[PDB]
C-alpha cells in the first residue's frame, strides 16, 4: 500500500519510513550487521509523481552510524527503486564510505545491493 | 558544521548548496549541469558530526529525486563520500543514479560515477 | 564440483568457462538482455589457492560486447566470489561501460550484480 | 591495437603493462601501489577492436587475481573503463575488487573506486 511503513532486508535490517506526499523520506535503520546497535536516524527522497507506464518508483536514502551508543565513522546511501504490487519491494544498491586518510581513500567505499519486502522475519 | 556548510562545485559545472545540522542533517538544494535537470532540487541527507579528529575525512551521503515544480526525470542520485577540511576543502564522492524503470529494463537502471567538490567563497 | 562449468545468471544469461589450474579464466556468454546475440568471448582470473577456512573463491572477468552478428561498442566486467557446497554459487556485482564522448562520459557505466548456478531454467 | 597496447600509470602510482591483440585480447602485468599486493600480476582483458569512429572511447576491462608466486590476498579487482586516443592518452575507468569472505561477512567484500590511467613513452 505504498513506500510508508516497515520493511526488512535480507539480512534482517529493519527500516521503517514515512514518505511525505511531496518528496521526502524521513525514518529510522537498525542493521543487523556491521559496527552499529539500535536505531539510526535516516532521511532521503523519492519520485512523488512516478511515470504511470508499470515502472517503478525512484528514490534514495543515506544514514551516518552514529547515534546514542556508537559512531562508526561512516555513512551509507541506498539508491533504487519502490515496485508496487501484491509483495511490495524495494531494490537497491548501496555504497558504504567510511571516513578514512587521502592515502587510504582507496579502500573507504564498499558497494552491495539490498532488496526490502514488508515480511517479518 | 561550518566546514561542510556553504556552496560548491563539481566537475561538470553542477553547484551543491548545503547546510550541516548540529544533529547530523544535511539540506539543501542541487542544480546540475548534466542530464534531464533544470533549476534547483531538494537535498537532503546526513553526515558524522562527532568524526575523528586524526586526520580522516567526515563521512556523510546526501539524495536528491529529479523531480521539482518545473521538471521530472523519474530518477534519484545518491552520493556517498567523505568532506576533507582546511583551506582547500574537498567533498571526495562515487555516486548511484537509478532511473525507475519496467521490471524487464531494472537491469539497465543504475549508473554509477564520481564527483569532487570544491568549497567556493560566500 | 568447482568453477568449471556452464553457469546460468537470474535473468537467464548463459556463462561456459573453464578454471585453469594456475588462475586463468576461459569461456564464452551469451547475454539473455541487452544489445547482444549469440556467445561473446570471455576471459579473466581467479584465486587459485584459496583460503581453507570457509571462505569463497575471489574471482572476476570480462566480456566485450564485439562478435560476428553485432558490436554494442560496450564491455561489462564482474567481479565476485565462487561459494562451493551442494548448490555452488557464484556471486558478483558488474560493471557495463560504454563508449561515449568526454562529456557524456557521466552516463557511460551501469551497475548491478548478477548470480549465478548450474540449475538450467 | 597501438593505442592500447603500452605502459600506463595511475593516480596511485601503479602501473599496467598490456599488448591488445587483433582478436580483441588484453594481455600484460600489474603492479599495484597500494593494498596486500608485491610484485607483477597477471592480467587479462578484452576491448572492442572495432569501435566507433564518431569520437567515442574505445570500451576495455581487464582484472587481476591478487595471487603471484610471492603473495595471496585471496582477492581479485577488475576494472571496466573506456581508451580515449591522441596525443595524451587516458584509460578513465571504475572497479570492483572482491575479496574472498566467508557467507556472513560476504555484505563487506566489495571495494568500489576509479582509476586514471595515463600512458608513457616507450
Ligand atoms: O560498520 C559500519 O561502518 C556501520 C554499519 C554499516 C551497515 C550497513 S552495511 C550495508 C547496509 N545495509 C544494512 O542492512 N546495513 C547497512
Ligand atoms: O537525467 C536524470 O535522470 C536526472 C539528472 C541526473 C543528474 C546527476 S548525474 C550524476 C550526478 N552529478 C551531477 O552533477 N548531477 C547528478
Ligand atoms: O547492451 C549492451 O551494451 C551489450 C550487452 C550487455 C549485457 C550485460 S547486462 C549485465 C551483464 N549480465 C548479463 O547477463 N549480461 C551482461
Ligand atoms: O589488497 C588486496 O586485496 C590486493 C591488492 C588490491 C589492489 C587494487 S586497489 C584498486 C586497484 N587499483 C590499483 O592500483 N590497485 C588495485
Amino acid at each position: 500500500a505504498g513506500i510508508t511503513g516497515t520493511w526488512y532486508n535480507q539480512l534482517g535490517s529493519t527500516f521503517i519510513v514515512t514518505a511525505g506526499a511531496d518528496g521526502a523520506l524521513t525514518g529510522t535503520y537498525e542493521s543487523a550487521v556491521g559496527n552499529a546497535e539500535s536505531r539510526y536516524v535516516l532521511t532521503g527522497r523519492y519520485d512523488s509523481a512516478p511515470a504511470t507506464d508499470g515502472s517503478g518508483t525512484a528514490l534514495g536514502w543515506t544514514v551516518a552510524w552514529k547515534n546514542n551508543y556508537r559512531n562508526a565513522h561512516s555513512a551509507t546511501t541506498w539508491s533504487g527503486q519502490y515496485v508496487g504490487g501484491a509483495e511490495a519491494r524495494i531494490n537497491t544498491q548501496w555504497l558504504l564510505t567510511s571516513g578514512t586518510t587521502e592515502a587510504n581513500a582507496w579502500k573507504s567505499t564498499l558497494v552491495g545491493h539490498d532488496t526490502f519486502t514488508k515480511v517479518k522475519p
